[PDB]
Protein backbone atom coordinates (compact mmCIF):
# COMPACT_ATOMS: atom_id res chain seq x y z
CA UNK A 1 0.00 0.00 0.00
CA UNK A 2 1.08 3.71 0.01
CA UNK A 3 2.24 6.00 2.62
CA UNK A 4 -0.29 7.82 5.09
CA UNK A 5 2.09 10.72 4.66
CA UNK A 6 4.77 12.07 1.92
CA UNK A 7 8.25 10.37 2.74
CA UNK A 8 9.79 13.03 0.52
CA UNK A 9 8.31 16.19 1.00
CA UNK A 10 9.71 19.06 3.37
CA UNK A 11 7.64 18.90 7.02
CA UNK A 12 6.70 23.02 5.66
CA UNK A 13 4.67 21.80 2.56
CA UNK A 14 5.85 23.84 -0.20
CA UNK A 15 4.61 23.82 -3.70
CA UNK A 16 7.36 25.30 -6.20
CA UNK A 17 5.98 26.96 -9.27
CA UNK A 18 7.83 27.17 -12.36
CA UNK A 19 6.78 28.70 -15.86
CA UNK A 20 7.89 28.12 -18.78
CA UNK A 21 6.13 29.57 -22.11
CA UNK A 22 7.98 28.10 -24.39
CA UNK A 23 6.61 26.60 -27.89
CA UNK A 24 2.88 29.90 -24.87
CA UNK A 25 0.70 32.62 -22.72
CA UNK A 26 -1.22 29.30 -20.73
CA UNK A 27 1.37 29.56 -18.14
CA UNK A 28 1.02 32.79 -17.59
CA UNK A 29 -3.01 32.71 -17.71
CA UNK A 30 -3.02 30.03 -15.09
CA UNK A 31 -0.94 32.03 -13.03
CA UNK A 32 -3.29 35.37 -13.20
CA UNK A 33 -6.53 32.93 -12.96
CA UNK A 34 -6.32 32.28 -9.24
CA UNK A 35 -3.86 28.66 -9.05
CA UNK A 36 -1.38 30.50 -6.63
CA UNK A 37 -4.47 31.28 -4.40
CA UNK A 38 -5.89 27.41 -5.09
CA UNK A 39 -2.65 26.51 -3.69
CA UNK A 40 -2.19 28.09 -0.83
CA UNK A 41 -5.84 27.54 0.52
CA UNK A 42 -4.93 24.14 0.09
CA UNK A 43 -2.51 24.40 2.93
CA UNK A 44 0.37 24.53 0.76
CA UNK A 45 3.74 27.23 0.60
CA UNK A 46 4.28 28.48 -2.90
CA UNK A 47 7.84 29.52 -3.96
CA UNK A 48 7.04 31.40 -7.22
CA UNK A 49 9.78 34.14 -8.75
CA UNK A 50 6.77 36.55 -9.48
CA UNK A 51 5.36 36.63 -13.51
CA UNK A 52 8.46 37.13 -15.00
CA UNK A 53 10.15 33.90 -13.94
CA UNK A 54 8.48 33.14 -17.58
CA UNK A 55 15.09 21.82 -35.37
CA UNK A 56 16.57 25.03 -33.66
CA UNK A 57 18.43 22.72 -31.47
CA UNK A 58 20.80 25.60 -30.31
CA UNK A 59 17.97 26.89 -28.11
CA UNK A 60 15.95 23.94 -27.48
CA UNK A 61 18.80 23.09 -25.50
CA UNK A 62 19.21 26.48 -23.29
CA UNK A 63 15.25 26.90 -22.18
CA UNK A 64 15.21 23.30 -21.09
CA UNK A 65 18.69 23.59 -19.14
CA UNK A 66 17.19 26.54 -17.57
CA UNK A 67 13.92 24.24 -16.65
CA UNK A 68 16.19 21.58 -15.37
CA UNK A 69 17.82 24.10 -13.38
CA UNK A 70 14.90 25.99 -11.80
CA UNK A 71 13.00 22.56 -10.91
CA UNK A 72 16.07 20.81 -9.51
CA UNK A 73 16.52 24.41 -7.32
CA UNK A 74 12.78 23.20 -5.94
CA UNK A 75 13.31 19.68 -5.56
CA UNK A 76 16.65 20.12 -3.75
CA UNK A 77 14.80 21.56 -1.48
CA UNK A 78 11.59 19.22 0.10
CA UNK A 79 9.37 21.22 -2.53
CA UNK A 80 6.86 19.60 -5.24
CA UNK A 81 7.86 21.52 -8.63
CA UNK A 82 5.05 22.55 -10.69
CA UNK A 83 6.03 22.92 -13.59
CA UNK A 84 3.66 25.14 -15.94
CA UNK A 85 4.40 24.50 -19.39
CA UNK A 86 4.21 25.33 -23.20
CA UNK A 87 5.59 22.20 -25.25
CA UNK A 88 6.37 18.98 -23.59
CA UNK A 89 9.98 18.83 -25.13
CA UNK A 90 10.39 20.82 -21.85
CA UNK A 91 10.20 17.43 -19.99
CA UNK A 92 13.73 16.98 -20.91
CA UNK A 93 14.22 19.54 -18.03
CA UNK A 94 11.68 19.02 -15.28
CA UNK A 95 12.90 15.12 -15.19
CA UNK A 96 16.08 16.02 -14.98
CA UNK A 97 16.03 18.09 -12.74
CA UNK A 98 13.66 15.97 -10.89
CA UNK A 99 15.88 12.60 -11.12
CA UNK A 100 18.67 14.30 -10.13
CA UNK A 101 17.26 14.97 -6.86
CA UNK A 102 15.41 11.59 -7.03
CA UNK A 103 17.34 9.09 -9.12
CA UNK A 104 14.72 6.61 -7.79
CA UNK A 105 11.61 8.63 -9.37
CA UNK A 106 8.94 7.06 -11.72
CA UNK A 107 7.55 8.57 -14.59
CA UNK A 108 4.29 8.59 -15.71
CA UNK A 109 3.85 10.71 -18.81
CA UNK A 110 0.48 11.69 -20.18
CA UNK A 111 0.37 12.38 -23.96
CA UNK A 112 -1.70 11.59 -26.43
CA UNK A 113 2.15 11.48 -27.94
CA UNK A 114 4.96 8.86 -27.07
CA UNK A 115 7.47 11.94 -28.22
CA UNK A 116 10.03 8.88 -28.20
CA UNK A 117 11.92 9.68 -31.57
CA UNK A 118 15.57 9.71 -31.43
CA UNK A 119 16.87 12.76 -33.90
CA UNK A 120 17.92 9.60 -35.82
CA UNK A 121 14.34 8.85 -36.50
CA UNK A 122 12.33 12.55 -35.96
CA UNK A 123 11.83 12.93 -39.77
CA UNK A 124 10.03 16.11 -38.50
CA UNK A 125 12.95 17.97 -36.71
CA UNK A 126 10.92 19.59 -34.04
CA UNK A 127 12.37 18.43 -30.72
CA UNK A 128 8.96 18.22 -29.17
CA UNK A 129 9.33 14.24 -30.08
CA UNK A 130 12.06 13.47 -28.72
CA UNK A 131 12.51 14.42 -25.07
CA UNK A 132 12.47 10.90 -23.85
CA UNK A 133 15.34 9.52 -26.06
CA UNK A 134 17.52 12.08 -24.36
CA UNK A 135 16.23 10.89 -20.92
CA UNK A 136 16.96 7.01 -21.99
CA UNK A 137 20.09 7.72 -23.22
CA UNK A 138 20.25 7.26 -26.78
CA UNK A 139 21.03 10.75 -28.49
CA UNK A 140 22.08 10.30 -31.70
CA UNK A 141 26.84 13.78 -27.34
CA UNK A 142 26.31 17.30 -29.01
CA UNK A 143 25.39 20.57 -27.34
CA UNK A 144 22.88 18.13 -25.06
CA UNK A 145 26.05 17.59 -22.44
CA UNK A 146 24.25 18.50 -19.33
CA UNK A 147 21.67 15.42 -20.35
CA UNK A 148 22.39 12.39 -18.47
CA UNK A 149 20.03 9.47 -19.23
CA UNK A 150 18.36 9.52 -15.51
CA UNK A 151 15.84 7.42 -16.73
CA UNK A 152 15.77 3.49 -16.87
CA UNK A 153 12.85 2.40 -19.52
CA UNK A 154 10.94 0.27 -17.01
CA UNK A 155 10.28 3.72 -14.75
CA UNK A 156 8.17 5.45 -17.45
CA UNK A 157 4.75 4.68 -18.46
CA UNK A 158 2.17 6.37 -20.59
CA UNK A 159 -1.31 6.57 -20.45
CA UNK A 160 -3.35 8.33 -23.21
CA UNK A 161 -1.66 8.06 -26.20
CA UNK A 162 -3.13 7.65 -29.67
CA UNK A 163 -1.31 9.18 -32.44
CA UNK A 164 2.42 8.22 -32.17
CA UNK A 165 4.01 11.05 -32.62
CA UNK A 166 7.75 11.19 -33.04
CA UNK A 167 7.23 8.23 -31.06
CA UNK A 168 7.91 5.27 -32.69
CA UNK A 169 6.12 2.29 -31.93
CA UNK A 170 9.27 0.11 -32.74
CA UNK A 171 11.29 2.03 -30.64
CA UNK A 172 8.58 1.50 -27.46
CA UNK A 173 9.00 -1.99 -28.28
CA UNK A 174 12.55 -2.50 -28.35
CA UNK A 175 12.89 -0.82 -25.50
CA UNK A 176 9.80 -2.74 -23.08
CA UNK A 177 8.42 0.09 -22.30
CA UNK A 178 4.83 0.52 -20.82
CA UNK A 179 1.85 1.34 -22.60
CA UNK A 180 -1.48 2.27 -22.22
CA UNK A 181 -2.94 3.87 -24.80
CA UNK A 182 -6.76 5.00 -25.48
CA UNK A 183 -7.73 1.46 -26.45
CA UNK A 184 -6.56 -0.03 -23.06
CA UNK A 185 -8.37 3.06 -20.90
CA UNK A 186 -11.43 1.88 -23.37
CA UNK A 187 -10.68 -1.81 -22.57
CA UNK A 188 -10.24 -1.47 -18.80
CA UNK A 189 -11.71 1.92 -17.88
CA UNK A 190 -9.05 4.66 -16.18
CA UNK A 191 -9.45 2.95 -12.94
CA UNK A 192 -7.73 0.03 -13.34
CA UNK A 193 -5.16 1.68 -15.94
CA UNK A 194 -3.64 3.88 -13.27
CA UNK A 195 -3.39 1.22 -11.01
CA UNK A 196 -1.50 -1.11 -13.54
CA UNK A 197 0.58 1.75 -14.36
CA UNK A 198 1.75 2.28 -10.93
CA UNK A 199 2.16 -1.50 -10.38
CA UNK A 200 4.36 -1.20 -13.30
CA UNK A 201 6.73 1.71 -12.31
CA UNK A 202 6.41 1.78 -8.69
CA UNK A 203 5.25 -1.25 -7.71
CA UNK A 204 5.70 -1.42 -3.56
CA UNK A 205 4.53 2.29 -3.39
CA UNK A 206 7.94 3.47 -2.72
CA UNK A 207 9.39 5.50 -5.57
CA UNK A 208 8.93 8.96 -5.95
CA UNK A 209 6.46 9.77 -8.58
CA UNK A 210 7.08 12.46 -11.67
CA UNK A 211 3.43 12.85 -13.12
CA UNK A 212 4.29 14.80 -16.77
CA UNK A 213 0.76 16.07 -17.91
CA UNK A 214 0.75 17.26 -21.31
CA UNK A 215 -3.58 19.28 -21.47
CA UNK A 216 -3.29 17.96 -25.25
CA UNK A 217 -4.63 14.19 -24.02
CA UNK A 218 -7.41 15.76 -23.18
CA UNK A 219 -11.08 16.57 -24.48
CA UNK A 220 -13.34 19.47 -24.12
CA UNK A 221 -13.96 12.83 -33.01
CA UNK A 222 -14.01 12.82 -29.55
CA UNK A 223 -10.81 10.39 -28.98
CA UNK A 224 -8.73 11.52 -26.16
CA UNK A 225 -9.07 11.27 -22.29
CA UNK A 226 -12.44 13.06 -21.31
CA UNK A 227 -11.70 15.70 -18.30
CA UNK A 228 -12.84 13.24 -15.44
CA UNK A 229 -10.52 10.73 -16.48
CA UNK A 230 -7.54 13.83 -16.76
CA UNK A 231 -9.00 14.92 -13.16
CA UNK A 232 -8.79 10.48 -11.94
CA UNK A 233 -5.59 10.88 -12.86
CA UNK A 234 -4.05 13.32 -10.41
CA UNK A 235 -6.40 12.24 -7.67
CA UNK A 236 -5.37 8.69 -7.82
CA UNK A 237 -1.53 9.79 -7.98
CA UNK A 238 -2.42 12.54 -5.08
CA UNK A 239 -3.99 9.41 -3.26
CA UNK A 240 -0.22 7.96 -2.97
CA UNK A 241 1.62 10.61 -1.30
CA UNK A 242 4.56 9.95 -4.14
CA UNK A 243 4.14 12.77 -6.36
CA UNK A 244 7.03 15.49 -6.25
CA UNK A 245 6.71 16.73 -9.85
CA UNK A 246 4.33 17.84 -11.38
CA UNK A 247 4.18 19.17 -15.35
CA UNK A 248 1.22 20.65 -16.39
CA UNK A 249 2.02 21.52 -20.42
CA UNK A 250 0.86 22.99 -23.67
CA UNK A 251 -1.68 24.37 -21.59
CA UNK A 252 -2.81 27.16 -24.73
CA UNK A 253 -4.91 29.65 -23.53
CA UNK A 254 -10.35 28.64 -23.66
CA UNK A 255 -11.21 26.99 -20.63
CA UNK A 256 -8.51 24.76 -20.71
CA UNK A 257 -6.88 27.40 -17.93
CA UNK A 258 -9.62 26.17 -15.43
CA UNK A 259 -8.90 22.85 -16.11
CA UNK A 260 -5.17 22.81 -16.08
CA UNK A 261 -5.91 24.90 -12.19
CA UNK A 262 -8.40 22.12 -11.29
CA UNK A 263 -5.58 19.11 -12.38
CA UNK A 264 -3.07 21.06 -10.33
CA UNK A 265 -5.58 21.78 -7.26
CA UNK A 266 -6.30 17.68 -7.58
CA UNK A 267 -2.87 16.50 -8.05
CA UNK A 268 -1.44 18.58 -4.54
CA UNK A 269 -4.12 16.98 -2.39
CA UNK A 270 -7.88 18.65 -3.20
CA UNK A 271 -9.90 16.05 -2.69
CA UNK A 272 -13.30 16.86 -2.63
Amino acid sequence: MSPATSPFLATPRTAGIVGCPFSHSGPLQLIESGLLNDIENLGWTVDFAGADALKQPRLVSRVTKDVADRVYAHASKGQLTVTLGGDHSLAMGTVSGTFKAYPEACLIWVDAHADINTPHTTESGRLHGCPVSFLLGLDGIPEFSWIKPCLKPERIVYIGLRDIDAGERKILKDNNIKCFSMFHVDKYGIGKVVEMALDHVNPDRTRPIHLSFDVDALDPVRGGLTFREGHYICEAIAETNLLVSLDIMEINPAQTVDVGRSLVRCALGETL
